[PDB]
């Protein structure tokens, strides 16, 4: 009684796939490769020989492609057999792009979510797992049950680019986080084994991510005096960070943007505020 | 009978001072711009008229000035007066001017220890700081009940440059989560208030920073064959974020070293290896 037709097998579709098997669902799958397939045809999932083919096979469709092109290029021929399915589109892409193909869609009678995956695709249909919804309220509201397999699920409005926003925002928080690891072992690769690094580097992330808090307080509030850690102070501290690494032939390079952005600031009058006063530099 | 000689009443040194005050020791202060002693001296501490005076007042001396070329200038006068002497430095600095300035303190007779304040100034005293300490291992040792009273202590060996090596590392890491923060809320600033946002950003912050522990286990092992998130995906991800980022004018500038190591590997041949395999392209 419960179905779906999944487009996309690769690490994430494959693991959405396995997950609605898992729990008794008619899944029909659809990979430019086939062959990716078997593993699940096995487990009971009926091939879509053709895309077509996987747009009638549900009226739940949850497409997992790599980018908005091969979405765009994989629908492109069944635009015409779309009228009264939900499309949930799970690809990662811009809110531009959700948006044009979420009016592409309706025109053709039917209706549009995007996703956003916060997870990997172990962590699928694990209570640690979230998807970032928007698009339209009435198609999520009937599919959110189907979708809670999968992932928790936070529905942020009819906007259809709006997850996309929220997720390419929570990637570059997480790059941003990698960045930091990546510098940090690095300079200490020589030295100490990067498991026991980790021991110090962990915790001290952890009282960082609480510092951001406040630091979202400051922001919303356009109040950046200092409570102790001035930007002057920072900006010699990032100057030794980039002399250590020189030193030691590491790469820099993933600090000089803060500092070019600590710089400016400092210029039109920081130097005596809070890391927050940033927020205003990092345009353009 | 518990003395401490500051060097230093930035904010930083000013904690220091009001810490061992509270505790009862001896202080006596020094500062380039002496009314910044006032609050210490309504609260007992004993104004260093010059450095001399302040390298005199104890035996155990402590240094928290704005870099090292400070801290070389303010002792130079007195270092025929060190002998017999603990300086416990914790200016923020790179291993080599911790190692020289060092060797230049134990030709004087005294001993040295570098420290990494792993805290703001609101946090000393409080069990969540941490100084991370290195260099003379006798020194350390005789002076660690003292350096107690400011912060917890780690002692990481006889190399007077660990110190610092390690805390540039963890401020590096540190500088990578600000920045992901930083682009991540200025990527929806014209959306959500940012401390809306902040409570989708922690959680997911903590799940990456929780994925670094595998990855320091990828590192020590020169493993890094995928997990499920490979780096061709990957780099289709990071341009979404890029591409968005300029839609919104907003700077991407965050997130171009993580894009040019990433291309570097994939070029290498690591297009299906996870993101762990950068640690061999930060070099340089
Ligand atoms: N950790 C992860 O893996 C996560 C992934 N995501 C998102 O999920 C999506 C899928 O990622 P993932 O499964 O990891 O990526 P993969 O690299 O494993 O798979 C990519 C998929 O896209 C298909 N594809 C690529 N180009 C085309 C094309 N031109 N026409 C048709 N199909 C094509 C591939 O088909 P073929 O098999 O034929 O090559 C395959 O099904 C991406 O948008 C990613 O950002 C989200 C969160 C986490
Ligand atoms: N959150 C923080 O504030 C943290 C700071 N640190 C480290 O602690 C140190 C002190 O930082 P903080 O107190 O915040 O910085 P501040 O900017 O508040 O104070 C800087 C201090 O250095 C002195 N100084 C600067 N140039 C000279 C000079 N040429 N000769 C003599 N003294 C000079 C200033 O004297 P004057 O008052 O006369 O200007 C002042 O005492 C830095 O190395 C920093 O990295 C470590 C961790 C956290
Ligand atoms: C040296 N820079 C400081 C370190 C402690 C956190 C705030 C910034
Ligand atoms: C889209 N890139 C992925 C997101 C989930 C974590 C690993 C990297
Ligand atoms: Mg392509
Ligand atoms: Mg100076």
């Amino acid at each position: 009684m419960s179905s779906v037709s999944i487009f996309g097998l690769g690490a994430m579709g494959t693991a959405l796939a396995s997950r609605f098997l898992e729990e008794k669902y008619k899944v029909a799958v659809w990979n430019r490769s086939p062959e990716k397939a078997s593993p699940l045809l096995e487990k009971g999932a009926t091939l879509s020989h053709t895309a077509l083919d996987g747009i009638n096979a549900s009226d739940l469709i949850v497409i997992c492609l790599l980018d908005n092109a091969a979405v765009q290029a994989t629908l492109n021929s069944a635009l015409e057999h779309l009228r009264g399915k939900t499309i949930i589109n799970l690809t990662n892409g811009t809110p531009d792009q959700a948006r044009k193909l979420s009016d592409l869609i309706v025109s053709h009678g039917a209706q549009y979510v995007h996703g956003g995956i916060m997870a990997t695709p172990s962590m699928i249909g694990s209570p640690h797992a979230l998807v970032l919804y928007s698009g339209s309220p009435d198609a999520f509201k009937t599919a959110e049950a189907d979708l809670s397999v999968l992932a928790k699920c936070i529905f942020l409005g009819e906007d259809a680019g709006s997850a996309s926003l929220h997720d390419l925002a929570l990637l570059s928080g997480m790059y941003g986080l990698f960045s930091g690891f990546l510098h940090a072992t690095a300079l200490v690769r020589s030295s100490t084994p990067a498991v026991k690094f980790v021991d110090l580097l962990v915790p001290w992330l952890g009282a960082m991510t609480e510092y951001t808090k406040g630091m979202a307080k400051q922001i919303d509030e356009g109040n950046y005096a200092s409570e102790g850690s001035n930007l002057g102070m920072q900006l010699v501290a990032i100057q030794n960070i980039i002399d250590a690494s020189a030193a030691q032939q590491v790469s820099a390079d993933f600090i000089r943007p803060m500092k070019e952005f600590m710089e400016k600031a400092v210029v039109a009058g920081h130097g005596g505020d809070d890391i927050s006063s940033l927020i205003d530099f990092v345009k353009s």
